[PDB]
């Protein structure tokens, strides 16, 4: 369908940041024309989950549901972290997809990205996404996302301003922004971009966050708070809408969300 000039498709959204990022919404982007562009180079995803604990329990679903909506047609890399290796059910990958199990013994999410699994990372995959397990995907979720480096607005801040934003507001901190800065709330749930760009949010984050701990001092919303200040210094080249990171439960199903992707499981 031809794309128009003088009629935009969404009007009642932001489809672009002040930075001339996209802001990705159903209706700005034509899948074929993406797909074909990412296939063309042959595109290798890799998307990374902590499963701790009891969250094993949430793999299953987190897996079938990635297998359906996730990249399809495109190479994929799951890697699962995990304290319980046997507990990882065994799921039938469609072709071009794997998935490997990493068996670990806060802040170490970020230290596991950046540090432990540098090279591997870099050899293996042409993009990183990090998300949390105790989600399933409903609809889409594809190669529109993938950039240098992307965001995702959280849920619950979209609509709203800045001074409300949870963002670190104590000077002693390293994710400290101020009053009057501040450009969206980025959700610390749903991040990723090129291996290279996302080894350096991640090296950044924990340098950060060693930070505060060597001063007994500890972010308001931790590996998110770090993820703010970042991503304020560092603009994100796509933003993902909330279409990608809802809780449907907490949040129903508005008008302007035409697709809910990616959700929490109640």
């Amino acid at each position: 369908p031809q794309p128009k000039v003088l009629t935009p498709c969404r009007k009642d959204v932001l489809v672009v940041t002040p930075w001339l990022a996209p802001i990705v919404w159903e209706g700005t982007f034509n899948i074929d024309i993406l797909n074909e562009q990412f296939r063309l180079q042959n595109t290798t995803i890799g998307l990374t989950v902590f499963a701790i604990k009891k969250y094993v329990a949430f793999l299953k679903l987190f897996l079938e549901t990635a297998e359906k909506h996730f990249m399809v047609g495109h190479r994929v890399h799951y890697y699962v972290f995990t304290d319980q290796p046997a507990a990882v059910p065994r799921v039938t990958l469609g072709t071009g997809r794997q998935l490997s199990v990493l068996e670990v013994g806060s802040m170490r999410r970020m230290e596991m990205i950046s540090d432990f699994c540098e090279r591997r990372f870099l050899s293996e995959v042409d993009y990183l996404v990090c998300v949390d397990v105790d989600m399933e995907f409903r609809d889409h979720v594809g190669v529109e996302i993938l950039t240098p480096l992307f965001g995702t607005l959280h849920p619950s801040f979209y609509g709203s301003s800045r001074e409300a934003f949870t963002y670190e507001r104590r000077p002693q901190s390293q994710a400290y922004i101020p009053k009057d800065e501040g450009d969206f709330y980025y959700m610390g749930a749903f991040f990723g971009g090129s291996v290279q760009e996302v080894q350096r949010l991640t090296r950044a984050c924990h340098q950060a966050m060693m930070v505060d701990q060597a001063n007994g001092i500890e972010a308001v919303w931790h590996d998110e708070s770090h993820l703010n200040k970042y991503l304020l210094r560092h603009k994100p080249t796509k933003v993902l809408s909330p279409e990608y990171l809802w809780d449907q439960q907490l949040l129903g199903w508005p008008a302007v969300l035409r697709k809910l992707r990616f959700t929490a499981v109640p």
